């Protein structure tokens, strides 16, 4: 029993953790094999960075140009090449921690697990959604570019997740292991913001969910909805429309259980329009979307508790 | 900038963790060299338990009457002795992967990390308090049972929670690595309840001090309070007194803020009795008490926003 925001065991990401120096800049990269990725701005000089042109920034430097340091040893680029927003630099040796792995962009209402890094030395884990609005609400100083996100099914770590730059609200944004940014998002230092977010409708449902297996029967009611009442209420309160493909991945949380998805769209609805009413469900106050529900499969008991 | 639950990388931890049969009993185990341990119950027969006596069922066992793997590997006992509540069975082989490491008993307030395991198999990771009941809010279902709980100061492992059992309310009970139980509990299957819980007073005002090295002041006041009128209202709110030594420990937050601790507790006070209005504080609408000022000063920027 219990209900925490759980981050994947982090071992097999720690071991692929280096530093990455370029001029006076330091920050992280992640060594697979024979390649370190790190984020392409490692190259810019404060000043480069209001309006820099990587293209001529990098054709700029040259292989040791970089040193890459992984422990206290030195390892020697021989080899560079830009993939959109990172380089990936061809190191002398290969990495012989490297797990089983692959790269993955994972797409927002997503979960996964940050290891945050400084000066390629791991010092902490958290768990993270993927925002709507394509940032994620981490905890992140000064030199932790290159930290890497990151889910492991069997022994396979599925990489999603490289840092790059925080936004004025706090918030966070960065690049999938190929380069691409998620959202509408550059890595240059100008005026950026976060657009604005919602709430991860089938998380929400999916954290119900986790309450019932968990015991907890309080907030269900004796009513039904259609998907599209249910979305009138929900644009009202700035939670994603739940659509039919929702209502499927669902199912199995549904059949556990015994409650309907739409039964439980009611309940969500009167939840909305009611309140909690002073009372708490799985310890919290308030209605929680970081959970997604492979999530709360993964975690919860495979028999509910009644 | 963010304000996460962040859990140490559990690498070095990953790298101790076995499985460990006694007839059809399978548990978690720690190697640490050329030592298993793990919670002595697992001799234990559904019957056996409802009155156990430990050193009766223990005499009646040999070093092959326990089946230690590691991976794939089959590792051979070669003696055994109980302490207190946990077995140390002697291996043929030290563990490679040892890290730095020592034991200690964690105090309540304290928080670490714990290696939710299966198997001898990881599956996630999260941070906990140790509660003033002596109790943990963890995330366990049947077989997480020595499951370590560890903090990690540079590259020294320090273990201080071996999981033993679940309690009526849900919540999570176990020893130090000594087999010492934290809390009035026994390893027996009985009657057993969590006493009455408090909040963690000092904690919430590290959190507070957060909020301020964030960049957020709102819930400051003009006022200023003594210890002692401060501690009525404490007991009011079932808050844990706050003493001399809690006022000192947060001298360091104190002071890069520039918040005297009693003009906190005051802002605390004040809070307690008028409520937080709808606002929140690092994304809470509740008052946080599970990070300790050396999680906050872990945590947080050495240069506060303004
Ligand atoms: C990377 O470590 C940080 C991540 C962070 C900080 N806080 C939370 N998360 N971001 C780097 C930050 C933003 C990026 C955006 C893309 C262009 C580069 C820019 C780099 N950057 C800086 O703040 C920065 C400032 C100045 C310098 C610098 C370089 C040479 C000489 C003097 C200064 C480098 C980075
Ligand atoms: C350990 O894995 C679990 C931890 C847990 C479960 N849910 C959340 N956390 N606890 C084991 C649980 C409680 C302890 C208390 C101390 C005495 C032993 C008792 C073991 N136990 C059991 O539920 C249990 C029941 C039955 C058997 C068993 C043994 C032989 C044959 C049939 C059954 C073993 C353990």
């Amino acid at each position: 029993s219990g209900f925490r925001k759980m981050a994947f065991p982090s071992g097999k990401v720690e071991g692929c953790m280096v530093q990455v120096t370029c001029g006076t800049t330091t920050l992280n990269g992640l060594w697979l094999d024979d390649t370190v990725y790190c984020p392409r701005h490692v190259i810019c000089t404060a000043e480069d960075m209001l309006n820099p042109n990587y293209e001529d920034l990098l054709i700029r430097k040259s292989n040791h140009s970089f040193l890459v340091q992984a422990g206290n040893v030195q390892l020697r680029v021989i080899g560079h090449s830009m993939q959109n927003c990172l380089l990936r630099l061809k190191v002398d040796t290969s990495n012989p921690k490297t797990p089983k792995y692959k790269f993955v962009r994972i797409q927002p209402g997503q979960t996964f697990s940050v290891l945050a890094c400084y000066n390629g030395s791991p010092s902490g884990v958290y768990q993270c959604a993927m925002r709507p609005n394509h940032t994620i609400k981490g905890s992140f100083l000064n030199g932790s570019c290159g930290s890497v996100g990151f889910n492991i099914d069997y022994d396979c770590v599925s990489f999603c997740y490289m840092h790059h730059m925080e936004l004025p609200t706090g918030v966070h944004a960065g690049t999938d292991l190929e380069g691409k940014f998620y959202g509408p998002f550059v890595d240059i230092q100008t005026a950026q913001a976060a657009g604005t977010d919602t709430t991860i409708t089938l998380n929400v449902l999916a954290w119900l969910y986790a309450a019932v297996i968990n015991g907890d029967r309080w907030f269900l009611n004796r009513f039904t909805t259609t998907l599209n009442d249910f979305n009138l209420v929900a644009m009202k309160y700035n939670y994603e429309p739940l659509t039919q493909d929702h209502v499927d991945i669902l199912g199995p949380l549904s059949a556990q259980t015994g409650i309907a998805v739409l039964d439980m769209c009611a309940a969500l609805k009167e939840l909305l329009q009611n309140g909690m009413n002073g009372r708490t469900i799985l310890g919290s106050t308030i209605l929680e979307d970081e959970f997604t529900p492979f999530d709360v499969v993964r975690q919860c008991s495979g028999v509910t508790f009644q």
